[PDB]
C-alpha cells in the first residue's frame, strides 16, 4: 500500500487548456465519466494522477480514491485523486498540481525527473 524511492517524472499533452477533460477524444480514462462531470474548482483543487506505481494495484476500486505524495528533498507533501492509468509510466495529469508545488526550488523541473515517495489515502471532499 506504500511507495517509496520512484523516480516520478511530469508530461504534458492536452491540460485544462482543454478543461483536461479525461473524455477528451484521445485520452479516455477511467473516471472521466464520473470525474470529468465534476466543475473546475474540485477538479483543480485536487490533482488526479494515475493508479501505477510498481507497488499500486488499484484500478476498479480506485475511481473514488486518493494519493497522498511526500517529497523528502524538501519535506513538502500534497494529495491528489486516482483515475487513470501509466500511458508515459507514473503521475503524469500534474504540471500545476503536484510536481510544480512540491518543487519549492526547481531542481525537478529543470532536470526532468526526481525521487518523491506516496501512500494511497482518502479525499475527504
Amino acid at each position: 500500500e506504500q511507495a517509496n524511492d520512484v523516480r516520478a517524472t511530469y508530461h504534458y499533452y492536452r491540460p485544462a487548456q482543454n478543461n483536461w477533460d479525461l473524455g477528451a477524444p484521445a485520452v479516455s480514462a477511467y473516471c472521466a465519466t464520473w470525474d470529468a462531470s465534476k466543475p473546475l474548482s474540485w477538479r483543480s483543487k485536487y490533482g488526479w494522477t494515475a493508479f501505477c506505481g510498481p507497488a499500486g494495484p488499484r484500478g476498479q476500486a480506485a475511481c473514488g480514491k486518493c494519493l497522498r505524495v511526500t517529497n523528502p528533498a524538501t519535506g513538502a507533501q500534497i494529495t491528489a485523486r486516482i483515475v487513470d492509468q501509466c500511458a508515459n509510466g507514473g503521475l503524469d495529469l500534474d504540471w500545476d498540481t503536484v510536481f510544480t508545488k512540491i518543487d519549492t526550488n526547481g531542481i525537478g523541473y529543470q532536470q526532468g525527473h526526481l525521487n518523491v515517495n506516496y501512500q494511497f489515502v482518502d479525499c475527504r471532499d
